[PDB]
This record gives C-alpha cells, sequence and structure tokens, in this order.
C-alpha cells in the first residue's frame, strides 16, 4: 500500500 510514509505515492 501507500499510506505509511508521508511521501511515497499516497494511493489511499
Amino acid at each position: 500500500m501507500d499510506v505509511f510514509m508521508k511521501g511515497l505515492s499516497k494511493a489511499k
């Protein structure tokens, strides 16, 4: 997924 990091992809 992409929500853990504050900057990676943000797909949530």
